[PDB]
This record gives structure tokens, sequence and C-alpha cells, in this order.
């Protein structure tokens, strides 16, 4: 089964920079994620369908996760991306998914939604905590792509 949860929240930054910044997500998440350390193209061309490896190093340990990009709106300010393998999936948990899209603020700012799609496998309920593991990991994301943003504001 599925299980599917949203988010709202907003950002001072437009959404169409957000936005170009989420399809870099290669490039700065290394940079801005202490424990991410690179991300490699494992088959595709960056766009839908294409399946990625994280790697990353957590209490000194390396892990890997795996990724699948779902797909992109970009004239919908959207960019969404599951989690299909590594760390962050329990047996029961057959994917994650995290979806991101933006709208137009008041304040030239970005109005925007986070859905977290929660696969289990058969008739499974999603984990408590990892469904508190997953929301925080998505919001997390999400900051820190709006901080390189700010630190950075012509290069958006
Ligand atoms: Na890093």
């Amino acid at each position: 089964g599925v299980f599917t949860f949203e988010d709202e929240i907003t950002s001072t930054v437009p959404p169409a920079k957000l936005y170009n910044a989420m399809k870099d997500a290669d490039s700065i998440t290394p940079k801005i994620i202490d424990d991410v350390k690179s991300v490699e193209i494992v088959e595709g061309n960056g766009g839908p369908g294409t399946i990625k490896k994280l790697t990353i190093v957590e209490d000194g340990e390396t892990k890997f996760i795996l990724h699948k990009v779902e797909s992109i709106d970009e004239a919908n300010y959207a960019y969404n991306y599951s989690v299909v393998g590594g760390v962050a999936l329990p047996p029961t948990a057959e994917k994650i998914t995290f979806e991101t899209k933006l709208v137009e603020g008041p304040n030239g700012g970005s109005i925007g939604k986070l859905t977290l799609k929660y696969h289990t496998k058969g008739d499974a309920k999603p984990d408590e905590e990892e469904l508190k593991k997953g929301k925080a990991k998505g919001e997390g994301l999400f900051r820190a792509i709006e901080g390189y943003v700010l630190a950075n504001p012509t290069q958006y």
C-alpha cells in the first residue's frame, strides 16, 4: 500500500530560483550536508527515470543510498524523487517518495507543498518513527537548498 502526507511551507526565495537549485541537488547536496559526500548517476541522463547513488559517511561508516528521479514539471516548479534503496528502507517499505511543489508567493517568496508518499509492502502500514524520520529528512533538504540559495543569491 501507499500512504501520503502533505506539509505546506514558505520561503523568502522566489520559486523560480528554488526550483533551479532543486534541479542541481547532485552538485549542492554534498557541499551543504556534511555526511553526504557524492552523488553519481548510475543510469539515465538526470531526467525522470534516472537512478543515482549517494555516498555518505555516518558515524564514520560509509553507506549508500539509492534514489530514483520520479518526475519534473519545470513549468510547475516541481521536483520529485524517491528513495529506492539504502539506509532509509525497512523491508516492509519498498520505497519512499519526496515531492516538492512550489508556487508564487505574496512577497516574491515561494509557496510550497512537501509531499511524502510512503509505499509499504502489502498491507503493512508505515512505522511511526520511519515516517517521522522521513518528514524531517524531506524538510531538511528543502531548508538546505534554501540556505545555499540565500548564501549565494546570483548563482540562481
Ligand atoms: Na559533504
